[PDB]
């Protein structure tokens, strides 16, 4: 039961050296790209975010870009996507991407993509290739040595206050404090050239890393033997549940629209519903994991999974995931839950 | 006469080491399960209650589970079955077995059973197997070494006042005192996932049944010295044994298979209420005391009425539970055995 989950966690720990070595490779590439990018006038002042691992051998890196004070205009009533313009009119090196007053996502995403392709080639160090993951992605993906993939995402940084669609987001007040929510909302936010064109959408993955690492009601959660909670183990288990299922439905790829981010997002909502560290005692691993699985289910059947930061933005909208894929994954997860997770067997 | 019953008690003493070893096996198994269960979030706080030996090779164990303050709602007008809900609306790990406000018996019984099934298999200690006894049973039954069976019953514990259906039950005042009944009624009561409707639980008072059996005299020192040896325990043994011997003689059509030692125990407690003095149970008067027990059991069969000692409006001999034929059949055999100095105790 709970002893089964621990066996899965032990199993996952085995490929910890294998995912570190892959990461060593990813770092070298990133740093190299980071230097050439600074030689471009538009991209000097580029840097690495978080000051990484979605799945085994799938890596995620963000390139922050310090940008002059930004005027945001909300596209349609999509609560996440925005037109970008400047609030100065002496002109700056991003003017080659302006169209009117609007900063072109796609034009900047196109040169960003171009510079990387340029650096890929003269590299005789290794075999790296460009590939496009899916339309829409603000990420440029690389394949390192035909086994490791890296999502490299361009990100504009805005130090001004978070937009109004985030007002009721980040409901961490009863879990982490109200004052932590204030401290976090003083931090920058990011805009990535994901269109849904000339649109950018909000990204808060730096806060995501932060609430994951600093995750307890107690400031000393997981800093001593008396406060070992199972939040991280539960997210590990959720991600792994999804990946196993995605592989078992490899024939017709019914589940290929779901990702670790849906899982991570739902896990954050569960932390909000269960704000006490006593609710994540490692002795209750089986039950805590069950709490995460039941909430993910309710999300699938209700077809509603709200962005943690942007509550009116539903990640499970029919516009993103078809109604059939959701009903299908509900059936699967329901079954696995009703039978003590056969996908975690042997 | 009285010597024939004594011979039977002596014969039964011969298999005292044989059932003690079997009980030793049962304990080891139960204690093993008790630890694995405490690793589960919903079942930590589980323990052993204390009734142990229903039959010569049938064992009965209860697993108590401390539960926060319990709201009961009586199902239909059944005086024994109840819905279980919490008076909390912070919630405890039984929250995964909820449906609305109601605590599901079947949902909790199914994880209990499922946890047990898991420990049984990887056990290389012996051949232990799962079996379901009968429809309705709140028990998970095990078979040890293909000879010994153990009823393991989950039981919620409530430290609140006994429900109203019990108000006229436990009529022990003239036998054990009015003050003993007050003491016992301050003790917890239990709910077992015996369903009527798979979300119901019914009441259990077997801990109280043990207490009045062991502590059974009007005199506090009954059976603590040579001057006070009563035959209460002996009469219940003979009664159980009578039922078991008969159930074996009708091995053919299984005519008596609705009856169990619990009816006999239930009926013996009524006879105690009727004979409250230790002098009505002198060991010299064994044949006569034993007759009192058999006539009353007959009257119950013939009147088709055997009320639960704790819940008087709950009739165990109702046509709803045992058919009218089976009762009339057992009345015949018992009438015959009583009329002929109990031939089933011969040789
Ligand atoms: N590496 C990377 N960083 C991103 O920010 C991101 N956003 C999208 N994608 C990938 O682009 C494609 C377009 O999907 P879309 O945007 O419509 O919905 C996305 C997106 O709205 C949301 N999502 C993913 N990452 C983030 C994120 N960091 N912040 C907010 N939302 C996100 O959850 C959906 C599923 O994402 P993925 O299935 O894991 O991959 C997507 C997809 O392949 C991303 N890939
Ligand atoms: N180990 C165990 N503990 C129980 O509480 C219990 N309750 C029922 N059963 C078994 O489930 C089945 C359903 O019988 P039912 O409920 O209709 O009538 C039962 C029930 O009304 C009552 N009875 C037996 N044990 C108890 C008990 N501990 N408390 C109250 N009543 C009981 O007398 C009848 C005959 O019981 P059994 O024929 O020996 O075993 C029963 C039966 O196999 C039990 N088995
Ligand atoms: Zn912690
Ligand atoms: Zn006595």
């Amino acid at each position: 039961g709970a002893s089964k989950l621990r066996a899965v966690l032990e199993k996952l720990k085995l490929s910890r050296d294998d995912i570190s070595t892959a990461a060593g490779m990813v770092k070298g590439v990133v740093d190299h790209l980071l230097l050439r990018l600074k030689c471009d006038s538009a991209f000097r002042g580029v840097g690495l975010l978080n000051t990484k691992i979605s799945a085994p051998n799938e890596f995620d890196v963000m390139f922050k870009l310090e940008v002059p004070r930004i005027q945001l205009e909300e596209y349609s009533n999509t609560r996440a996507y925005y037109f970008v313009k400047f609030k100065r009119n002496k002109e700056n090196p991003l003017s080659q991407f302006l169209e009117g007053e609007i900063l072109s996502a796609s034009k900047m995403l196109s040169k960003f993509r171009k510079i990387i392709k340029e650096e890929i080639n003269d590299i005789k160090d290794t075999d790296v290739i460009m590939k496009r993951k899916r339309g829409g992605s603000p990420a440029v993906t690389l394949l390192i040595s035909e086994k490791i993939s890296v999502d490299i995402t361009l990100a504009l940084e805005s130090k001004s206050s978070w937009p109004a669609s985030t007002q009721e987001g980040l409901r961490i007040q009863n879990w982490l404090s109200a004052k932590v929510r204030k401290q976090l909302r003083l931090k920058p936010f990011y805009l990535v050239p994901k269109h849904a064109e000339e649109t950018w959408r909000l990204s808060f993955s730096h806060i995501e890393k932060e609430i994951l690492n600093n995750h307890g009601k107690s400031k000393t959660c997981c800093e001593n033997k008396e406060e070992k909670c199972c939040r991280k183990d539960c997210l590990k288990l959720m991600k792994y549940l999804l990946e196993q299922l995605k592989e078992r439905f490899k024939d017709k790829k019914h589940l290929d629209k779901f990702s670790s981010y849906h899982v991570k997002t739902a896990f954050f909502h569960v932390c909000t519903q269960n704000p006490q560290d006593s609710q994540w005692d490692r002795k209750d691993l089986g039950l805590c994991f069950d709490n995460c699985v039941t909430y993910f289910l309710q999300c699938l059947r209700t077809e509603k999974l709200e962005n943690y930061f942007i509550p009116e933005f539903n990640l499970f909208s029919s516009n993103l995931i078809d109604k059939r894929s959701k009903e299908f994954l509900t059936k699967q997860i329901e079954y696995e839950r009703n039978n003590e997770f056969p996908v975690f067997d042997e």
